[PDB]
């Protein structure tokens, strides 16, 4: 069950933003959102797709491990951090699209589609073709669907090996300290309206895990840090993090 | 294997005595303030939770990082111990009693073989099966810790890849956009000299810096210096901001 807490809207309002945050309390098997409607609206996953894309690439052997280097092709792209060599960890961290497009090509459309279906991932539509569908094709996923997917990953219940899932959860590591561990993935969908930012993942506490998936309208790149800030503004309000 | 005696200031500043050892994985170069003490072997104390975890996982004594180890209802000096734990929280709170139970279940034969297979320190588990890393015969130097950690990082220890991955998960101490630290503290109080340890590594985008430090720890008061000193050293070396 899901509970709407419209008070979280203040965190969007304060930052002159519109969006949804969805939380799931694993112990209590309860979910919370500021906007049930938008929680169930599907959007392009953009770089959040790196999570399933990694799982599949690892499981098929397209990526041997998290150390394998994927050389910069020497083509300066807009994003400075992309113009360097990468492995899975840093490719995830810096959302290095070109690396994952190459994975997607090597995976191919048949295996990609089968695996997404096996994952129950979003609308499971990769039209098309292989190497951009999460950016400007047909694949869409809602925040509540992201939670469902993430929960399976956390529990190693996705239809790939345990190793693949552990490696991807490693690669998702975003922040940790004595109070919490956040494993998550950002996304930024720009190719198709509405432009949105994502942050999906979970917060590991000593005794519980809180899954989250947020997206928000992102008319310009200026607002990208709000993905995390608003999520954390909500996590703080809910005493999940200090 | 450079000695940089300038890092001694980081110990002197805190009226402390100790050693920090760094290993730059890419350059295959090590650095320390004190080559002698870098090679001096001490009780590992709770840094032993790293190999103890690996062995427990690999033998099935620990099924996974979620398995709960119920508190035995004995209230001890450390509050966080007086509660149920899994591998992650047991490592985080250095829950000795949990790992003593693992050690008992592992037993002396398998413990000894495994430490040899790990090339771990002096590989000597003389003493109580469930306390030898606290007050038995096992000794390991900072440089030996680095050697062991390097094998762990590369999944080259003689246990399954899964075991090594889980323990590296459990070692997670700190992460942000600049670095990840996977590490384990220790505090050897039973047998003189009382020392504190911090051993692990810092993962950067491009490189991994292994570290192992220990320092005299006459009282618990100084325990935060383990991390503080290591981090000022890391900061001086521009490894972390």
């Amino acid at each position: 069950e899901w509970q709407e807490n419209k008070s979280w809207n203040a965190h969007f309002t304060e930052h002159k933003s519109q969006g949804v945050v969805v939380l799931w309390n694993e112990n209590k098997q309860q979910g919370f959102t500021n906007n049930l409607k938008r929680a169930n609206q599907a959007f392009l996953p953009a770089s959040t797709f790196k999570i399933p894309n990694s799982l599949i690439a690892l499981d098929l052997g397209v990526v041997k491990d998290e150390h394998q280097v994927f050389k910069w092709d020497g083509q300066t792209r807009d994003i400075a951090t992309w113009n360097r060599d990468h492995n899975l960890i840093t490719a995830m961290k810096y959302s290095v699209v070109p690396v994952y497009q190459e994975f997607a090509r090597q995976i191919g459309e048949a295996r990609m589609s089968k695996m997404l279906h096996a994952f129950d991932y979003g609308n499971e539509d990769i039209s098309g073709n292989v190497d951009s569908f999460w950016l400007d094709g047909g694949i869409r996923i809602s925040a509540t669907e992201q939670i469902s997917f993430l929960r399976k990953l956390y529990h190693n219940k996705l239809h790939v090996s345990e190793r693949s899932q552990r490696i991807v959860k490693q690669a998702m590591l975003t922040e940790a300290n004595g109070d919490y561990i956040i494993r998550a993935k950002t996304g930024y969908s720009t190719r198709i309206e509405p432009k949105i930012g994502w942050w999906v993942g979970w917060v590991e506490l000593d005794d519980n895990v809180w899954f989250f998936a947020m997206n928000m309208d992102m008319p310009t790149s200026d607002g990208l840090g709000l993905r995390q800030a608003i999520t954390k503004e909500v996590l703080k309000q809910e005493k999940i993090i200090p």
